[PDB]
């Protein structure tokens, strides 16, 4: 921290306790933020942001350069094969997937499938060149689960028949049970404190995304500020995923807010499952369809 510029050590350690630690955060900083730390002129809250900024090169990029970011982006595997090739490759870290669907469509078998595939090395596709090994070693999960449904039963037996030693996936997967729109948002906030404490946080569940706030708001005359909650917590997660380079996952019941990725999930015959993909940047919507059994997401 003493590299940037106006900040010595006195300032340093106000700036790691008040848990600005690397430079990504201050860089991405408002003066604001950095002034309510006591200490901290906005003179040198400006300047640190300043130098921060241009530590970690955040200016006008072309040519070459647009591709290289866009290689930073991993993907997580599905062990669906349809569902794998609707997505371009996988689950996309630096970004928000919704998984909405109705009763039963298996919105949360998904979210299990993808912490227990989140320890299968080779599940985890990615440009060698732009994302080193080390960056995808020793990968963690976080889950929030704000329904009560999160079954380590399902994440062992997933785990067998994948060949992946389930322990190890109970070992790296932190869950938070979240009874509130509340709860669900802190959780999310303190996912950082997990990093900083030396937690490859790769990805991220929230299941589920839209529970907590109907439950809360019902009343329609206040929906103001249940968007307006919400669209913070989106906001929360989608910088959480570009800064840390992990995948979120969030799951939503239907029988408007942001998403980066977005699926309605259905069943189908028996085991049968039916994923349309009806929005995302820079994919056409598509149809997947796949299946779950006792091994989990397969086909
Ligand atoms: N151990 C298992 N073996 C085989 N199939 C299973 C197993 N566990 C769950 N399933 C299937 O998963 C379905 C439930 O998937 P689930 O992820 O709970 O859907 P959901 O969309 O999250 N439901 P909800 O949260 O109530 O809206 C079941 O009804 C089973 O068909
Ligand atoms: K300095
Ligand atoms: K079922
Ligand atoms: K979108
Ligand atoms: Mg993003
Ligand atoms: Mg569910």
């Amino acid at each position: 921290l003493t590299d940037l510029p106006g900040v010595g050590p006195s300032t340093a350690e106000k700036l790691v306790e008040a848990g600005y630690i690397d430079f990504m955060k201050i860089a991405t900083a408002t003066v604001g933020e950095l002034t309510d730390i006591e200490g901290i002129s906005e003179k040198a809250a400006a300047k640190m942001i300043m130098g921060a900024r241009d530590l970690c090169d955040l200016g006008f990029k072309s040519g070459i350069d647009l591709l290289k970011q866009r290689s930073t982006v991993w993907k997580l595997s599905t062990s669906s094969s349809e569902l794998d090739s609707v997505l371009g490759g996988g689950l996309e870290s630096q970004s928000v997937t919704e998984f909405a669907g109705v009763f039963g469509s298996g919105k949360t078998q998904i979210m299990h499938q993808s912490c227990v595939n989140l320890q299968n090395p080779e599940f985890l596709f990615y440009d060698e060149e732009a994302v080193s090994k080390g960056e995808v070693a020793q990968p963690k999960a976080v889950y929030i689960d704000t329904e009560g449904t999160f079954r380590p039963e399902r994440i062992m037996q997933m785990a067998e028949h994948a060949g992946i030693d389930g322990q190890t996936v109970l070992d790296n997967t932190f869950v938070a049970r979240a009874y509130n729109s509340d709860m669900q948002m802190l959780f999310a906030e303190k996912i950082e404190d997990l990093i900083q404490e030396g937690n490859n946080i790769k990805l991220v569940v929230i299941d589920s995304l839209t529970s907590t706030f109907r439950n809360e708001y019902t009343g329609r005359g206040k929906l103001a500020e249940r968007q307006q909650k919400l669209g913070r917590h989106m906001a929360t997660l989608n910088k959480l995923a570009d800064l840390f380079n992990c995948v979120v996952l969030v799951t939503n019941q239907v029988s408007g807010h942001a998403a980066t990725f977005r699926f309605f999930v259905r069943k189908g015959k028996g085991d049968k499952r039916v994923a349309k993909l009806y929005d995302s940047p820079h994919l056409p919507d598509a149809e997947a369809i796949f299946r779950i059994t006792e091994k989990g997401i397969q086909d």
